[PDB]
DNA sequence: ATACCACTGGCGGTGATAT
DNA sequence: ATATCACCGCCAGTGGTAT
C-alpha cells in the first residue's frame, strides 16, 4: 500500500467523466496528452494517469484541463466545484450562486457532522446530485430517507417515505413549526418535526406508528426540501 | 539546503503577514490554536508550525483560514489570492445547457391536448420558481396532486401523496415503467403508472387498494421527477 | 496554552517502456 | 500516439516532549 495505488471510487468517477470529454475535443482544438503538459508546467507523465484514474487530480491541475477542455468543471468533477468554489468566498465575500450550486448525498449516516470540520468529499460518495434552483447551502447536502420516522399516515399533511430527498443544510435557524434533524447518544440521527408543546421541545414524526422524543435533544440543521430520486425512470 | 527546507523570500514572509495578524484577532473570535489545529482538520504541531515561514501554504487551506479570521487571503497571501482567483473563470463559464427555472403550477384541467399542437393559457399566473435536469424543450409543466391516486401502502418504494409537485414532458419516450399523466374521452384524468401485462397495457393506481384500469384511452405527456413545494418547510 | 523538533506516506511528478 | 509499469524526490502534516 506503499508500494501500489489505492484512489477511491467516486475518484474514479469523476477522471472518468472526464475521460470521456478528452475524446470529442481534441479534435476541436487538435490536442494530445504531451500538448497539456506543456501549455501549462509540466509534462505528458501523468495526464492519462489521471484521465484512467491512475493519479488522482489537483483541484488546481483540473482548474487548468477545464480551461483546456474549454469547459467548466462540473461537466467533469462537481466535488471540485464545490471545493473551488469556497475558496473564492475567502477573498471576496458572497455566494453569487448564479444558476446551480452542488452538494451530496453522502452514506446516510452522520459524518462526524459540523462544528468540527467535515473530512471533505469523506468515506461518502453517492454521487451528489443538484438542481431545483438552489438556495445558501453553507454546509448542506441531501439526504435519503430510509428509517420511516416520519411518513404520513396514507394522506395527511406532508410525508417522506423511504428512498425519498430531504436535504440536511446545517448552518441554519431552527424553530418550532419547522423540519429538521437533531443528534441522540453522540451517535444517533433522526429525522423529525420541531415542536414547542405544552411549551416544550419535541420531536414528533408524521407517522403514529411511532413515538416522540421530548432536554438532551441538540438539533443539527434545518432540512430544506425534498426531490426523489431520478432511479424513478431507468 | 534541501536535507532541510527550501527558502525564499515571499515565499516565506506570507505566513508572518498571517501571524502577524492572528494575534491582534486570536482571542477577538474566541480561538486558541488547538482550535485552529481543529475545525481545520489537522494536528497542532501541523498547525502551529507552518506560520513560522516552516510551512509554505498551498492554495487549499489558505482559503480556510479567512472564513475563520475573518480576512480574504491577498488581506495576508495575494501570491495565492492571485492562485485561487484564476480557478474560479474555471468555474464561471458560461450560461449552460442546463435551465435558469421553469415550468409552472395549474389547476389541472385540460393541458392544452397535444392532439393538435397544444394550445394553453386560461390564467396566466403560477408563482413557480424550482428546477431540474433540464429538460422540457417543448411544452412540459408542472402538476399539483391532490387525490390519493399514487400515495403507496403506508410501507412502500415509491409514493406521491397529496399536492406533492410533479414534472411532466411529453416530449419524450414515455413507456410502462416511467410515470405517466392520461386521461380519457379526451376530458378526464387520475393517471397512474404504466405496465406491461399480457392482454393488452393499463394503468395501475400505486394504490392497490384502488382499482386498476387500462384503446379509448390515451397516454399524453411523462413524470420524469417530483419534489415537495418550497414552502411546504419554512 | 504555543512554540519547537526527527521523523514519514502516499500524491505529485518524470522518463523510459509494449499495444 | 495511446495505456503502463519500477522507481525517487518531496513537502504538508504528526506524536511526543516544553514552555
Amino acid at each position: 500500500s506503499t508500494k501500489k495505488k489505492p484512489l477511491t471510487q467516486e475518484q474514479l468517477e469523476d477522471a472518468r467523466r472526464l475521460k470521456a470529454i478528452y475524446e470529442k475535443k481534441k479534435n476541436e482544438l487538435g490536442l494530445s496528452q504531451e500538448s497539456v503538459a506543456d501549455k501549462m508546467g509540466m509534462g505528458q507523465s501523468g495526464v492519462g494517469a489521471l484521465f484512467n484514474g491512475i493519479n488522482a487530480l489537483n483541484a488546481y491541475n483540473a482548474a487548468l484541463l477545464a480551461k483546456i477542455l474549454k469547459v467548466s468543471v462540473e461537466e467533469f468533477s462537481p466535488s471540485i466545484a464545490r471545493e473551488i468554489y469556497e475558496m473564492y468566498e475567502a477573498v471576496s465575500m458572497q455566494p453569487s450562486l448564479r444558476s446551480e450550486y452542488e452538494y451530496p448525498v453522502f452514506s446516510h449516516v452522520q459524518a462526524g457532522m459540523f462544528s468540527p470540520e467535515l473530512r471533505t468529499f469523506t468515506k461518502g460518495d453517492a454521487e451528489r446530485w443538484v438542481s431545483t434552483t438552489k438556495k445558501a447551502s453553507d454546509s448542506a447536502f441531501w439526504l435519503e430517507v430510509e428509517g420511516n420516522s416520519m411518513t404520513a399516515p396514507t394522506g395527511s399533511k406532508p410525508s417522506f417515505p423511504d428512498g425519498m430527498l430531504i436535504l440536511v443544510d446545517p448552518e441554519q435557524a431552527v424553530e418550532p413549526g419547522d423540519f429538521c434533524i437533531a443528534r441522540l447518544g453522540g451517535d444517533e440521527f433522526t429525522f423529525k418535526k420541531l415542536i414547542r408543546g405544552s411549551g416544550q421541545v419535541f420531536l414528533q414524526p408524521l407517522n403514529p406508528q411511532y413515538p416522540m422524543i421530548p432536554e438532551s435533544c441538540s438539533v443539527v440543521g434545518k432540512v430544506i426540501a425534498s426531490q426523489w430520486p431520478e432511479e424513478t425512470f431507468g
